[PDB]
């Protein structure tokens, strides 16, 4: 099925809410593929914010998302790149409804905690430059049945 | 007051949400005036999806209903069956909200956990048809003056 | 597997207990294999508590009992009466226990929520007295292979 | 940073709501600048609710809020007002989105569990009102710059 | 009945630990009659200290109980004392069991974001210490008559 | 102070990720590496190599394979000690409620996590999952709050 990238990124790492956000994804039917806490190169940062190269954010968002660990996630399941956005909420919090991970967890754009793929070829993309195939995890989920048709 | 029909499906059972579906109900303010696991026979559940003996998805939809134990309910208070909608959710779950428990809980629209009563009209019917009256509970909520003017 | 007799007395149904402790047994992978939102006769719960038909006890246990609605239930798994009695705690809710259901939600021995059976032999009859053989669903939890070896 | 009000009104107290919208408020990083339970008098109650002594329900609203102890918080954020208003939820709780304290707590208009201001410049007001200087908390959140930029 | 003080610690308020803390008291059945967060002076400590300044260590002591603000409580019901007592768990994490605050959220004695009475005489100094008699709220529980016979 | 917590096949199957990772992040422990992986049967030879002599040896291993596994390092004072009063007993029928074996487990063999018995055992079970680049090296924002 359909996968996409989900990172927790350093605040929401440093404010220990990795539990409560893998939580969310494995109560809604999803699997996951891959997980890892890494400390990525300011190379590997500016390649998954290569479209935002232009911007003038850009050299604060890469040294922030440099300040800790982060954890990269690969989750599995129909329609799972839109439904993930729905679950993370706005990219500004303020603009998030409660209930999404944002929205009972985040207030500032640049403490959003959370980073999600923003369609599924930009999934495949990231997904090959956060983990190398060995990573993704080939099973089926005890409860497929249940949860699809 | 007003009472509603609120079954959890047999993916809802066999996934383990029997406890924060009714949790959902409870902490909202609504009393529980029925409650039953119960495996209806065909007959039963092609009644109660009667309106639906028309469409091409109605033997597979009574079939899946078959596949597994069903826990049926009934809750009463101020338009619960309204409220009892907004809480499920969109019988399609992706275009439900987080909050809900088909955006928690649900993917697929053949796999969305649980039924609700579309109106109080059919809720009446629903509750006849899946309740005797012995079954129907008649007490006061023990927090009946805090939840209600 | 072994089953056990557990009911949620009159102060856990109205103090909104249901859902809590239905999950606390549900995530331990026991399996619901009944359950009933049911005022017994006076009668019925004379012959269930029969040991203590003389004992002073009696006639005012019994009176409280049909205060309000009791939600009875059957639970099955391996040495599920004995982890039953474990995960309600003891019979005096100052249990010296938190993390069981009395120790969390319970002070009074005689508001402690929730009746356990004794004994697999005690649960039998207990099954026998307050349920109909209908009423015991047969089904294969989706997740029996990954609870039990 | 920017301050606003909620009571947990006396409804919320006696359902043991207190807990849960203290999470609710903490869990999205705002931090609680002051804190009490109290019995305000009517005349505390009129002056607070100043702008609707000309409705209705005006009289009810006030008797209804002496009829128990309320929670008086503060709560300090960027955007804490506007934030703080969208986590309870409409003020109808039938309007309210699950996921808001309103959406899965309460029912009716009259019981809706919580106040919140309308307002930064109302707010300002409601905290004068509520709490002397002295009960106002001045200190750094520990995880500041973990929640903001 | 019987009241006992419970402060949140100044490492429980930074570490967002208020609501969770309040709700094991408010799910048990114990009424809250008094709360405040508050700042004491080394004088307001002075004396609620006469069984504890002057050990072995306590130039650390003091420094941290006026590093942040305290959360200071009065809880009421039967034995509230020793069932808080058995609910905070032991003085030092490490021999505090799963299931109780100090269990699921300490680690360090000196970081043990919870105290309590250590007797109900000793509640009572600590109560008139840290509350004036019209801060204490004198109202009956709405489920009073469920919680005890 | 380190220990080894690995989440089993059943653990990951039944969907206690979240839940698990939460009971050390609220005690305060720190994530020193996390990954899902599909270890070898040579790998997991090698971590049960103590019970190599064991007639249930074949039948762990061949369990440990049906599925991924997600390793973990949880740092922190008496980490090791205090990972195996959160984990409960090894048996999850003698577990008390509270414990993540007392919540979620039954049989032994379907136990959801495996805790390292000893600071010295950790250090063996770290050194086997984890490459020293996985080990993420950074102070707990909450470190004062937590430690004296």
């Amino acid at each position: 099925d359909e996968q996409t990238f989900i990172a927790i990124k350093p605040d929401g790492v440093q404010r220990g809410l990795v539990g409560p956000i893998i939580s969310r994804f494995e109560n809604r039917g999803f699997k996951l593929a891959a997980l890892k806490l890494c400390s990525p190169s300011k190379e590997h940062l500016e390649q998954h914010y290569a479209d935002l190269s232009s911007k003038p954010f850009f050299p604060g968002l890469v040294s922030y998302m440099l300040s800790g660990p982060i954890v990269a996630m690969v989750w599995e399941g129909r329609e799972v790149v839109k439904t993930g956005r729905t679950i993370l909420g706005a990219t500004n919090p303020l603009a998030s409804a409660p209930g999404t991970i944002r929205g009972d967890f985040a207030i500032d754009v640049g403490r959003n905690v959370c980073h999600g793929s923003d369609s599924v070829e930009n999934a495949k993309k990231e997904i090959a430059l956060w983990f190398k195939p060995e990573e993704l995890q080939k099973y089926k989920h005890s409860q497929f049945d249940w949860i699809y048709e």
